C-alpha cells in the first residue's frame, strides 16, 4: 500500500467527506483509508476506502476511485456523465475543479495477447457497436480525425531537435513527403465509405477493464473505459485503430519499452469473427439479412476498416514524433514513430494502394 | 416572428447544422429559420426549426431551443445532461462554448396566482419531491445557504451608492442591524432538523412549465426548468422559499415592476395540501403509516418550513440590494429588497421569533 503525499491524503479526505453520503458525511480523518493507483504528474489515480470496521449507512460506496487533473474540460465530464447514466462506464459521484470521485471496478486491464482470443475479441466488437449506436450531444461533423493528423504535420514539421539521434530518425521521417502523403490518403478515404458515429478512438488493452470474478464467464466479462479521446469520427477509424493494437506490446520493460510485431495483425479470418459479432450488435434484425447480403457487407466493411487502418498508423506515428519532443516521461517516441510508418507502408503494400 | 441580427443567424446556423442529425446535416443557410425568444445581454433564447417542407430522416427533432450564454461552467452543463437523461429535464442535442441546443418543449410559464390552484400545488409538490430523492455527484455538505446570506451580507455593507433615493433605502435596511440578526437567524435554524436534499433554489412560476395540450388534464401537467441556481440544501429551504413566492408578482408593468401581497402566502390549510402531496412522493410508504403518525411529521414540517421561509427573504433581500448597485437591468431593487425584510419581519413576529 503505497500512500500518498500528506497534502493529498488530506485533500482526499475532504473530498471524500463532503461529496459522499452515508458513512463517508461523519468520518473522521483517522479513520480514511488511501492508497496510490498510479502517480506521476497528471492523470493521478487513488484509491480511498472506509475502514473495514465502519458499516455502510445506506447504498453508499463502501471504496472509491480518485482521478486527480494535475473547453476540453466541459465536453469530458459531461461525456463520462453520460455514459454513467447509461451504465456504460463507472459511476459518477463527486466532480470538483481538480478531479473526480468514480465508482471502484475491480479489475485488472487486458494484455496485448489477449486481445485475439475469440471470445475476448467478440465482446470488444459488441462493446464497439454499443457505443457507436449512441447519440452524444458533441459535433457531429467528422472533423476530428484530419483536422487532428493536419495540425500534428504542421507541429512536426516545425521541431527543431538538438539531440542527434532525434534529428537524424525525423529527417527520415520527413523524407516520405508527408504532406503529399497525407492528402493522398485523405482522396482514399474521401472514397471509403464509412459511418460516422461516437468513437472511443483509443480501444486497446490499456483501456479494457477485465471484471474481476467474471473471468470465466462466457459473456460480458469486459468494461471499455477511458473515453476521453472519443468523438464522432469514422466507424472505420475506430475499428482500425483497434485491429493495429494488436500489434503493439507496450509492457517491454527496456528500451524502446514497447515491442511491434507486423505478424500479429489478425489474419482475414480473425478480423471477420470480430465484424460477425459488430455487426449484430450495431443493426439489430441482421441476422434476419441473407447469407448473401451479409456476406458483402462483411466484405465491404474488410475493406472499409483496413483502409482506416492507414489513418491510425500515421495519425499516431505523428503524435510520437511530437511527443518525442514535447513529453515529459520517457518512451521510445521515435522508434516508435517509425514502427507505425513502416507499418504504414507494409498495410499500402498488401492493399496495392 | 422577431429575427436575431445576421451574426446570430449564421451562428446558429452552424450551430444546428453541425450538432442536430439527419435533414439537419444538409440544411442550406436559405432553409433556416430562426425567431427571438428572450433577447438581451445574457442568457438569450432563440427557437431553430426546419422549413415545414423539409421531411425528418430519422429522430431528429423539428425544432429546438438555442440558449446563449453571451468551474461553474462544468457543474451546470453536468446538472443539465444528467436531468436530460434521466428524463427531468429537456433533452440535451449539443453542447459548445457559447451556449446549448435544448429540446423545445411546447408550453408556457404558469403566472402567480396559479401556483395556489390545488392540482397544480400538488403537482408542484411531487414534482420537487422528486427532484429531492435524487442522487448528483455535487458537494453534499448544506454550505450554501448561509455561505451564500454572509457572501452577500459582506458585499451589501461595501455598496457606495452615489444616487440619493438608493442611500437612503440603504440606510433603512441596514439599521436593523444585518449582522446580528443573520446570526440569530443561523441559531434558529442550527436548531430546526431537516434533511439535507438536491434542491431547485429557485422554485416559483417563471421557472415552471405548463405543457402544452395538458392544461386539461388531472396530474402530469408541469415541468420544472432552470436548475442553475440548484444544490445541496436544507429542504425546509426549497419548500419554503416556493410558498414566499405566492406573495410576488413579476409582471406589474410600471415601477418597480413587482407587486407584493403578504395576505397571499399560503394558509395553514394550503400548506397541508402542499406537503401531503409532497410526503408519499418523498417517501414512498408514507400513506402505509398512522393517521397519527403522518400527523407528527405534517406538523414538524410546517414548522419547519415557515422557519426555513426567513432564510428566503434574508437571502433575496440581500441579492436584491447587491443587484440594485451592480445590474444592467431595469427593476425596483431596492424597493424589493424592502419587501422581503417587511415579509421577514411580518413572519417573525407570526412565529413569536
Ligand atoms: C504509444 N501508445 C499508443 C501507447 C503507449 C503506452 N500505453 C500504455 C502505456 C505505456 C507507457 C506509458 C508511459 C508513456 C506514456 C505514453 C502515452 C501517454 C498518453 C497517452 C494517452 N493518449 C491516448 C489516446 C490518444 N489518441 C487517440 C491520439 C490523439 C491525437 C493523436 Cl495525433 C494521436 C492519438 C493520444 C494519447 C498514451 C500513451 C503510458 C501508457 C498505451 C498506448
Ligand atoms: C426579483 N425576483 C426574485 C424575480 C424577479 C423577476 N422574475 C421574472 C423576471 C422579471 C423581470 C426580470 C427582469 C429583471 C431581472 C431580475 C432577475 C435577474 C436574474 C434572476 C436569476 N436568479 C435566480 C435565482 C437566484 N437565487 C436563487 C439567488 C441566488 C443568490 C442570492 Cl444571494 C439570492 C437568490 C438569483 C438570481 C432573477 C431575477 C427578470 C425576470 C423572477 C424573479
Ligand atoms: C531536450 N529535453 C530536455 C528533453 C527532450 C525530450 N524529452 C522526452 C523524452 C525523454 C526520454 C526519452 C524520449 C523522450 C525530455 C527532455
Ligand atoms: C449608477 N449607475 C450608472 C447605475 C446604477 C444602477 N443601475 C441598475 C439599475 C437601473 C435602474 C433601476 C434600478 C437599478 C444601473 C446604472
Amino acid at each position: 500500500d503505497e500512500q500518498p503525499e500528506p497534502r493529498t491524503r488530506r485533500r482526499a479526505y475532504l473530498w471524500c467527506k463532503e461529496f459522499l453520503p452515508g458513512a463517508w458525511r461523519g468520518l473522521r480523518e483517522d479513520e480514511f483509508h488511501i492508497s496510490v493507483i498510479r502517480g506521476g504528474l497528471s492523470n493521478m489515480l487513488f484509491q480511498c476506502s472506509l475502514p473495514d470496521t465502519t458499516a455502510t449507512l445506506g447504498d453508499e460506496p463502501r471504496k472509491v476511485l480518485l482521478r486527480l487533473y494535475g473547453e476540453a474540460m466541459v465536453l469530458e465530464s459531461v461525456m463520462f456523465a453520460i455514459l454513467a447514466e447509461r451504465s456504460l462506464g463507472p459511476k459518477l459521484y463527486g466532480i470538483f475543479p481538480q478531479g473526480r470521485l468514480e465508482q471502484f471496478i475491480p479489475s485488472r486491464r487486458l494484455d496485448t495477447e489477449e486481445l485475439s482470443l475469440p471470445d475476448i475479441s467478440a465482446e470488444i466488437a459488441e462493446k464497439m457497436a454499443t457505443f457507436h449506436g449512441m447519440k452524444m450531444p458533441f459535433n457531429k461533423e467528422p472533423k476530428w480525425l484530419f483536422g487532428t493528423m493536419e495540425k500534428y504535420l504542421k507541429e512536426v514539421l516545425r521541431i527543431k531537435f538538438t539531440e542527434e539521434s532525434r534529428i537524424k530518425k525525423l529527417h527520415k521521417l520527413l523524407s516520405y513527403n508527408l504532406p503529399l502523403e497525407l492528402e493522398n490518403l485523405r482522396s482514399l478515404l474521401e472514397s471509403t465509405p464509412s459511418p460516422v458515429v461516437f468513437c472511443h478512438n483509443d480501444c486497446q488493452e490499456g483501456n479494457i477493464l477485465l471484471l474481476e470474478g467474471r473471468e470465466n464467464s462466457e459473456k460480458q466479462k469486459l468494461m471499455l473505459i477511458d473515453f476521453e479521446y472519443s468523438s464522432y469520427n469514422y466507424r472505420g477509424f475506430d475499428i482500425g485503430n483497434h485491429f493495429c493494437e494488436w500489434m503493439y506490446d507496450y509492457s517491454y520493460e527496456k528500451y524502446p519499452f514497447f515491442r511491434a510485431n507486423i505478424r500479429k495483425y489478425p489474419t482475414k479470418k480473425q478480423q471477420l469473427h470480430f465484424i460477425s459479432s459488430y455487426l449484430p450488435a450495431f443493426q439489430n434484425d441482421f441476422e434476419n439479412l441473407s447469407t448473401e447480403e451479409k456476406s458483402i457487407i462483411k466484405e465491404e466493411m474488410l475493406l472499409e476498416v483496413n483502409r482506416f487502418a492507414l489513418a491510425s498508423h500515421f495519425l499516431w506515428g505523428l503524435w510520437s514524433i511530437v511527443q518525442a519532443k514535447i513529453s515529459s516521461i520517457e518512451f521510445g517516441y521515435m522508434d516508435y514513430a517509425q514502427a507505425r510508418f513502416d507499418a504504414y507502408f507494409h498495410q499500402k503494400r498488401k492493399l496495392g494502394v
